[PDB]
């Protein structure tokens, strides 16, 4: 109950080698903050050493062979890693995996490949007749042999690319040719068929591909006793493949494994699609709802805050709901930026952790900050927000969305935790009041703004109810402290 989850890292970290020593370091103080989850960055070698990982080139090097020019990922050897691991271990956090299965990227060799071009805007739709190209599919992982695993891969296991060595044409995706070859279903549609991305895409039509990709599942997950996963791109991979990969794991290693997918649209429509057909075996992020709070945040008080949660995964499914405000895709310069503005920041980690559906996480960025963007840490302003949830937000769930700008909800509490219970009430214009319902249990409780944002008190009346205050563009999380 009241887990939250914390995506350890950001698009623009050092690449100084030292971020495994640094959630090493710090696994005590994310307990005691409320922190019960890390989800991970890519901890396997990418196509570079500066590669954050989604450049996915060795999934069997975890900073362990000399490969790319280095030995180390980005965030450093494989032992440094192992070592954060069982910090977090030992403090009781659980550990997140993040999982590339889309594509490969950083070959160490080209090869020549019969392909056709397709539509860019519609993949289905084949545009030149078929000849080699030069495709970077050979992998061989000279620096690590066979250690770990034997499994070499060529052409044959992909499905396609988008650049041709020999000719280096500008905006091509080539679908290669051979038995069997054609883009997967199913996959997201837009674009016709969107099962290629980046890189070298894996073919999960090919047997062979669907036997070592399951076998690296198991190898990750025993190798560093992980808890559960974050899936990349899955709106880009074969929805049963996921699916299946996801049940074949758990069965494996006996381990009813977390596992949260990022299928990245802005459609509810889409994401529910996906749940259904992998079966409603695992999460998704909400994407719709970190959008409305981008949105919001952007439209300086004229967001109708009534419709907050309108069309997002986490009203309509809250069971299968991981919630988000920010995450790496979102953050400054990235192709999918959408970050929501500082000023709403804590009003949306109030939206997401003091409500009692879905499962909440807390973005490194917004945390720690993001230096390089001019991103202050707001830890700060976030850690009165996680003592809320970690603390007061349990028990039956009271809503006031009812105005334009000051929407708020309440907590009744439970026996089950001490003194539990809240009144969350923010403006994304002007300040003010609501009268809300906490409990009659709660007759006469003195209580006390949380954020420190509102420095008076609210005493609760015979009947239960509390004539709670917020300041403008502001959020006031009152409990009986
Ligand atoms: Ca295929
Ligand atoms: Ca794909
Ligand atoms: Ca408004
Ligand atoms: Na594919």
């Amino acid at each position: 109950t009241n887990g939250t989850m914390m995506q350890y890292f950001e698009w623009y970290l050092p690449n100084d080698g030292n971020h495994w020593n640094r959630l090493n370091s710090d696994a005590s103080n994310l307990k005691s903050k409320g922190i019960t989850a890390v989800w991970i960055p890519p901890a396997w070698k990418g196509a570079s050493q500066n590669d954050v990982g989604y450049g996915a080139y060795d999934l069997y090097d975890l900073g362990e062979f000399n490969q790319k020019g280095t030995v180390r990922t980005k965030y450093g050897t494989r032992s440094q890693l192992q070592a954060a691991v069982t910090s977090l271990k030992n403090n009781g956090i659980q550990v997140y995996g993040d999982v590339v299965m889309n594509h490969k990227g950083g070959a160490d060799a080209t090869e020549m490949v019969r392909a056709v071009e397709v539509n860019p805007n519609n993949r289905n739709q084949e545009v030149t007749g078929e000849y080699t190209i030069e495709a970077w599919t050979r992998f061989d992982f000279p620096g690590r042999g066979n250690t770990h695993s034997s499994f070499k891969w060529r052409w044959y296991h992909f499905d396609g690319v988008d650049w041709d060595q020999s000719r280096r044409l500008n905006n091509r995706i080539y679908k290669f040719r051979g038995h069997g070859k054609a883009w997967d279903w199913e996959v997201d549609t837009e674009n016709g068929n969107y099962d290629y991305l980046m890189y070298a895409d894996i073919d999960m039509d090919h047997p062979e591909v669907v036997n070592e990709l399951r076998n690296w599942g198991v190898w990750y997950t025993n190798t560093l006793g992980l808890d559960g996963f974050r899936i990349d791109a899955v709106k880009h991979i074969k929805y049963s493949f996921t699916r299946d990969w996801i049940n074949h794991v758990r069965s494996a290693t006996g381990k009813n494994m977390f596992a949260v997918a990022e299928f990245w649209k802005n459609d509810l429509g889409a994401i529910e699609n996906y749940l259904q057909k992998t079966n409603w075996n695992h999460s998704v992020f909400d994407v719709p709802l970190h959008y409305n709070l981008y949105n919001a945040s952007k439209s300086g008080g004229n967001y109708d805050m009534r419709n907050i949660f309108n069309g997002t995964v986490v009203q309509r499914h809250p069971s299968h709901a991981v919630t988000f405000v920010d995450n790496h895709d979102s953050q400054p310069e990235e192709a999918l930026e959408s970050f929501v503005e500082e000023w709403f920041k804590p009003l949306a980690y109030a939206l997401t952790l003091t409500r009692e559906q879905g499962y909440p996480s807390v973005f490194y960025g917004d945390y720690y900050g993001i230096p390089t963007h001019g991103v202050p840490a707001m830890r700060s302003k976030i850690d009165p927000i996680l003592e809320a949830r970690q603390k007061y937000a349990y028990g039956k769930q009271n809503d006031y969305l009812d105005h334009h700008n000051i929407i708020g909800w309440t907590r009744e509490g439970n026996t089950a935790h001490p003194n539990s219970g809240l009144a969350t009430i923010m403006s994304d214009g002007a300040g003010g009041s609501k009268w809300m319902f906490v409990g009659r249990n709660k007759a006469g409780q003195v209580w006390s703004d949380i954020t420190g944002n509102r420095t008076g008190t609210v005493t609760i009346n015979a009947d239960g109810w509390g004539n709670f205050s917020v300041n403008g563009g502001s959020v006031s999380i009152w409990v009986n402290k």
